[PDB]
């Protein structure tokens, strides 16, 4: 945004060696053996040695900072995103369910399609002219890169790792949208020839001429071949686009502002388990026989729009980071509520352009193949919804503990409580507070939570002591977490010293081969928090095989929660830890109620 604003912003900081390996050393303690820590210590006293190799690698990174806006950005990209070969679809491309809406028809699905729509460009318009307010956090300033780079733009397959697109500000920059309705992509202008923006009204009347020109789902979903492993999906996209119209199409998509899934009726489901399908819907699509055709996975930006009133979206994470998808969503949501204007005369519109797809055997074979991928892929998917109603932010408020801090401390507990140790925890950090900052790591498993975990369900510990850990936890979350905003916390630093190693040529460190580094990048507990104003949440699949995906949004009196997992993996349970979370959360309130500080 403001140029004023991002020249202030100061640059992404190298922290010193010793303190990055001093505070990894501290958040390995309770996820390794005693063995394993006291070799990784050695291993670390060698890396930071006078003249040694870690010394080299430091002064690398210095020198890239001096060079670069950013000496961590091009590399996060490329190493999180671009170089991960797993399909976009659960393994990347984080699913957000919206409040349901009131419509019961298709005039109404379409009604709000348009409102929506008109939202998404009403931000838009505050994105274009630079006018979106600058944004500050405890009086300093945060880089508002992120907004620039989720609208018109996309994910593009290559054959080695993907590359991102983005138009918004190109020479001719796109005024259209993609609409895909049973299977089928139309081309929708969403701007006048003198610049303003089409009306709700004026776009509810392309929207039905769009369904009117799909009434059938009689053509191949070819956009379920986004949800394919990368490197399948790679070489299915090149054939797909030697053909002329093939190639237009796609390259229409691709540059589409944004894209708007109008979804088909689905199977009615039992009540108890209507939001974990609707949450899949919005992940996933559901599978080939429902809506995942109705998709394009590699676009940033997919708004979808339920036949049954429910709406959502999924966006593509190499383009797009949390906090614009956050604010995007609390501005339309609101917008969709705004009272409408008085309804002016309409004027002539073009019939929205369908974006047709030439089929072949290959690419006919390749959509077979994707739907049998993408039927496994979500065949493994465990997905509890918890709606946590006894209490949100305000108990933790009223305790003067960090909400978020608080959440991670009863999700430690809950983990214990089930496996009898703690494992690799990450949460997202922002780093907002530095120019083009994207994110870095928030260990949640610390000596602190360990401390009481372990306390908690020991019956020689006092309630007394029990609570006193339990702040003392709380208290060390926050502290890492305002430390990793602050550029203080260590794993992209780890990471950049390890990529710094391979650009130099040189042998990789002993301490990126050590058991302790790959025990500690092995996430069981995944995490995000989506402090979201509007009453939704997300979710995603876990990191690992073994593991969970845990997403959450604290609202004031309640908590919305998505707990995700494999099945292939025995000793996991998407419900059983909800359940758990839920009894850890419960439990700590209890406790801080029951034993207060002092009158």
């Amino acid at each position: 945004s403001h140029m004023a604003h991002q020249d202030a912003l100061p640059r992404l900081p190298v922290p010193p060696l010793q303190q990055s390996l001093d505070y990894y050393l501290k958040a390995l303690q309770p996820i390794v053996s005693e063995e394993e820590w006291a070799h990784t210590k050695q291993l670390v006293d060698e890396f930071q040695t006078s003249g040694g190799v870690g010394e080299r690698l430091q002064k690398g990174l210095e020198r890239r900072a001096k060079k670069m806006e950013n000496w961590l950005s091009e590399w996060w990209l490329k190493t999180a995103y671009l170089q991960f070969r797993q399909p976009v679809v659960i393994y990347s491309s984080p699913g957000v369910i919206l409040p349901k809406q009131d419509f019961v028809d298709l005039q109404g699905q379409l009604r709000f399609a348009a409102k929506l729509i008109e939202g998404v460009l009403d931000f838009k318009s505050m994105i274009d002219n630079e006018t979106l307010p600058v944004e500050f956090l405890g009086g300093q300033p945060l880089c508002m890169n992120q907004y620039y780079q989720i609208l018109s733009s996309c994910r593009v397959p290559g054959p080695k790792q993907d590359s991102v697109v983005n138009f918004l500000k190109s020479k001719r920059p796109p005024t259209h949208i993609t609409v895909v309705h049973n299977y089928q992509f139309f081309e929708l202008d969403v701007y006048h020839s003198d610049g303003t923006p089409l009306t709700s009204d004026q776009i509810f009347v392309q929207l039905e001429k769009i369904w009117n020109s799909s009434l059938q789902s009689n053509k191949e979903p070819v956009g379920i071949l986004t949800s394919n492993h990368r490197n399948t999906w790679a070489k299915a996209y090149n054939n797909l686009i030697k053909d002329k119209v093939n190639r237009e199409s796609v390259n229409s998509i691709q540059k589409s502002i944004f894209t708007v899934c109008l979804d088909k009726q689905v199977p009615r489901v039992s009540d108890d388990v209507y939001r974990n399908h609707v949450a899949g819907q919005m992940l996933h699509g559901g599978g080939s026989k429902f809506n995942s055709g109705n998709r394009w996975f590699d676009k940033t930006l997919q708004f979808i729009v339920a036949e049954d009133g429910s709406c959502g979206m999924v966006y593509e994470h190499a383009a797009a980071e949390g906090p614009p998808i956050v604010a995007l969503v609390d501005h339309v949501m609101e917008y969709t509520k705004k009272p409408e204007l008085v309804r002016s005369p309409m004027v002539p519109l073009p019939m929205p352009k369908k974006l047709r797809f030439n089929i072949t055997p290959e690419i006919k074979n390749d959509i077979e193949k994707a739907k049998q991928n993408l039927s496994i892929m979500i065949q493994d998917l465990d997905i509890m919804m918890l709606t946590f109603h006894h209490f949100g932010k305000d108990f933790p408020k009223s305790e003067k503990l960090s909400p978020d801090a608080f959440i991670q401390v009863a999700l430690q507990l809950a983990y214990y409580r089930i496996y009898g140790q703690a494992c690799a925890t990450y949460e997202s950090a922002s780093l907002r507070m530095f120019h083009l900052g994207r994110t870095d790591t928030i260990r949640s498993a610390s000596i602190d939570s360990l401390a009481f975990v372990k306390g908690m369900g020991d019956s020689t510990v006092p309630e007394q002591q029990k609570v006193e850990l339990l702040r003392k936890a709380v208290q060390a979350h926050r502290a890492y977490t305002d430390r990793a905003i602050r550029g203080e916390a260590f794993d992209r630093h780890l990471l950049g010293l390890k990529l710094q190693a391979i650009e130099d040529l040189v042998s990789m460190p002993d301490i990126f081969m050590d058991t302790s580094y790959a025990i500690a990048m092995h996430f069981n507990l995944s995490t995000s928090q989506v402090p979201a104003k509007t009453d939704c949440v997300g979710f995603f699949g876990p990191v690992v095989p073994d593991g969970y995906g845990i997403c959450y949004n604290p609202m004031e009196a309640h908590i919305n929660f998505s707990v995700s997992a494999y099945n292939s993996c025995a000793e996991t349970n998407a419900a059983r830890m909800a359940h758990y979370l839920e009894k850890a959360l419960l439990d700590m309130r209890t406790l801080l109620q029951n034993h207060p500080r002092a009158k």
